[PDB]
């Protein structure tokens, strides 16, 4: 509003426009997201407001929710860069394993926290993971997708990224579980390691088939109930599971083991954030300093 001097437009955020802004009073620099509409639901107000108490070091703090004049403003703690930009910037050399491990570990701590408080992210992707110079990484936009159905096209009709969507969502499941976030994080882990998106689908069916081509078309053996899912079709081609060592080379077996558990088809077999934190892969985790050029 007028209490915020806009510094620059960060982008066309998932729900709306995002600006880097400074509070004229406090001098605090924040990210301000403007969200779209018949007056903006009041149901979302109670919901969003609840997320203000969801405070954790690996969760971008939601400082304030402001509903006014058919506009909804979300004020967030500001971080200078997202993981997508960082991965692009580290494309030639790759993110060092120690840093990949630190980020994965921190993200799992953040998910463990949200999940223990019954909050799901639902739309984890590199762009929603913010990083700073201290080596921290934080989850952004956590429980927002709840009172906002399912993404598809931002106000600028931008294409919704399905690359990190769990198979149960693609198969039409009506109830998401914490497992969807573990799946997305597994996809991100793989991408940090290989420097290439794991399943870059360009349509819902292409996304699903890319997953099937790599992990094998799921069946009742590995995923009880899958053939009864809303969008499951007996006509799906049946692809054999690819040898896992081919998926994220040259990741070591500790890493491959954890990733395999984060990508199990059955949401109920998929590892929890809490359990993943105890995986041997993190035995030598540390907190390196990233090379950020702001
Ligand atoms: N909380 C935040 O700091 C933040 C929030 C949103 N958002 O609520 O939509 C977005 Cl896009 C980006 C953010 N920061 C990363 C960033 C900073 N600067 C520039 N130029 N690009 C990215």
């Amino acid at each position: 509003m007028e209490n915020f001097q806009k510094v620059e437009k960060i982008g066309e955020g998932t729900y709306g426009v995002v600006y880097k802004a400074r509070n004229k009073l406090t001098g605090e620099v924040v990210a301000l997201k403007k969200i779209r509409t018949e007056g903006v639901p009041s149901t979302a107000i109670r919901e969003i407001s609840l997320l203000k108490e969801l405070n954790h070091p690996n969760i971008v703090k939601l400082l304030d929710v402001i509903h006014t004049e058919n506009k909804l403003y979300l004020v967030f703690e500001f971080l200078h860069q997202d993981l997508k930009k960082f991965m692009d910037a580290s494309a030639l050399t790759g993110i060092p394993l120690p840093l990949i491990k630190s980020y994965l570990f921190q993200l799992l701590q953040g998910l463990a926290f949200c999940h223990s408080h019954r909050v799901l992210h639902r739309d984890l992707k590199p762009q929603n993971l913010l990083i700073n110079t201290e080596g921290a990484i934080k989850l952004a936009d956590f429980g927002l997708a709840r009172a906002f159905g399912v993404p598809v096209r931002t106000y600028t009709h931008e294409v919704v990224t399905l690359w990190y969507r769990a198979p149960e969502i693609l198969l039409g499941c009506k109830y998401y579980s914490t497992a969807v976030d573990i799946w997305s994080l597994g996809c991100i882990f793989a991408e940090m390691v290989t420097r290439r998106a794991l399943f870059p689908g360009d349509s819902e069916i292409d996304q699903l088939f890319r997953i099937f081509r790599t992990l094998g078309t799921p069946d009742e053996v590995v995923w009880p109930g899958v053939t009864s899912m809303p969008d499951y079709k007996p006509s799906f081609p049946k692809w054999a599971r690819q040898d896992f060592s081919k998926v994220v080379p040259p990741l070591d077996e500790d890493g491959r083991s954890l990733l395999s558990q984060m990508l199990h088809y059955d949401p109920n077999k998929r590892i929890s954030a809490k359990a993943a934190l105890a995986h041997p892969f993190f035995q030598d985790v540390t907190k390196p300093v990233p090379h950020l050029r702001l």
